């Protein structure tokens, strides 16, 4: 699973 | 699963 | 599953 | 399933 | 704009 | 803009 | 912008 | 911007 | 910017 | 699993 | 910027 | 697993 | 910037 | 596992 | 900048 | 495992 926050 | 927040 | 928030 | 919010 | 495909 | 594909 | 693929 | 792939 | 691949 | 925060 | 690969 | 914070 | 590979 | 903080 | 490989 | 802090 991939989580990306910006 | 993929989560992307911007 | 994919979640995308902007 | 896909969720997209903008 | 939001695009969601499943 | 948000794009979500699954 | 957010892109999420699964 | 956030990109998440799984 | 955030990129996450799995 | 991959987590990326910026 | 953050890049995470797994 | 990979974690990247910036 | 942060890069993490596993 | 890889952790990278900046 | 931080690079972590495993 | 690899940890990198900067």
């Amino acid at each position: 699973g991939s989580q990306a926050s910006s």
